[PDB]
């Protein structure tokens, strides 16, 4: 009777976004931040604004979520698993530089439960800016006080790896200019703003 | 149990403006902006700040609604009829234009199903500004993929209310400077953030 | 089921600040800001961000609360009894400069009812700034239409003694003043006031 995710409150008749109770299968009830983007909606699982949220937060915290559902905020690990289980989701990153250009990209991905380090496991799909996130590749989340090789653009925030490392870290540290996203061909763009977004493939 | 409307979660003791969950009669839950001005209640059903959000939606969007609640949006029209169907309401729309004036005016209304296209039909009550609509006529909901009658310069962009009158006051309109409201004996108003906003009478 | 609090919402597992609905025993359906300030839940019942509200408010909004709750607001009296009762809570002071640091000074009280007009009484405990609010002794609320007096309580809903001293969280923004008798000067930005259970 409670919605299991944004999708479900959309085709229910709530067509504007905003502050929602979802309860995924086999879980208790949170509130999640519904996005709805041209029409379709998504879960919004990480919001970043101009810094002043800490994001160099504790493997608890991570797992369980930190921030202001209203601004700068993680969803937490274990919800975003509860929403996804085994399905195959779509996740959408949305980059603003700070001369407010947007960029956006599309992967069809994976995760892995708490056991596995809640890997990921992601291919991308479309977007207008190149993608800086290892493909195909089990990526692996670490925090400062939980490392999984470490990565030198992991030594703040949590965030998923691999050998490949990269500059990637939208959970990294904001400096006091933004945060960095380095493609793979060698092109870094200077980020201002984040969001993460997900919803099911079907 | 799940209150009707704002004004009922203002009665019940919840004074503070916010997104609330309501259930209008004979409806489904869904949430709405209560926004409390000078110690009255009202359920916003629209909201413009910046013209960041695109108002040149479809028929289908402006029936159910599209936006941000905690931003700009619109409620949608088949959520506006649950809400007023159930008695009588005041409208309200408030304007602030770019020296951050605040201009109002109240409307008795009344409003059609969707077998009339969500036909408005307004009363002038009281303001501080020129009304711009006109009263005491059928006006008829018209979008860029719905059209009702004559097509209004006003209206080639967003969902509105039409007469064969026009009239610049399409709230929902193109955001250049951003909106335009003026009656036929009166001057510009140059709109910089829009409100519309009802209760019951 | 509605919780009756926020350390509630926070132990069931929702660790992100924001607004939520609450229930206390024999009181109506409320909403709230939760407020986690490291690791631990807080309840805001006042918070100021620019002087945007206006908090020369009447007796009965100072009773009922008015504003935003994610923005500049005032829980209401009647709320805040509603939480804490014959309790003895918990009190936090935010304190935020125009030069963007941050000051803060926690208390424990208790608090009385509308009949009382809502004296607290309170002592602190800990804080890196002097508290300028008189502890140990019963301090009652008044507004600009509801008297029980303080300059600094012209404007705005406060708790006051016969010590007064500007330490009015409700008063004219222009910011506001915190100032202990006869020590600095405090001008705060921004303010919250947070409640949490022992």
């Amino acid at each position: 009777m409670i919605p299991a995710e944004c999708t479900t409150i959309y085709n229910r008749g709530e067509h504007t976004s905003g502050m929602y109770a979802i309860r995924p299968s086999n879980s208790q009830v949170f509130h999640v931040y519904c996005d709805v983007i041209s029409g379709s909606p998504w879960t919004l699982i990480q919001h970043r604004i101009d810094g002043s949220q800490n994001f160099n937060e504790t493997w608890e915290n991570y797992k369980y979520g930190f921030g202001r559902l209203d601004g700068e905020f993680w969803l937490g690990l274990e919800k975003i698993y509860s929403i996804v289980k085994q399905s195959n989701y779509v996740l959408r990153i949305e980059l603003e530089d700070w001369k407010d250009n947007k960029h956006y990209i599309e992967y069809s991905f994976y995760l892995g439960n708490h056991e596995t380090n809640y890997t990921l496991h992601l291919v991308a799909i479309t977007g207008n800016v190149p993608n800086a996130i290892p493909e195909n590749k089990d990526l692996v989340f670490s925090t400062w006080d939980h490392k999984a090789f470490n990565c030198p653009e992991g030594y703040s925030g949590g965030w998923w790896w691999h050998d490949e490392c990269g500059e990637n870290n939208l959970n990294g540290k904001y400096n006091k200019r933004g945060l960095s996203w380095k493609s793979q061909n060698g092109r870094l763009y200077s980020i201002k703003s984040t969001k993460m977004l997900i919803h099911p493939t079907d």
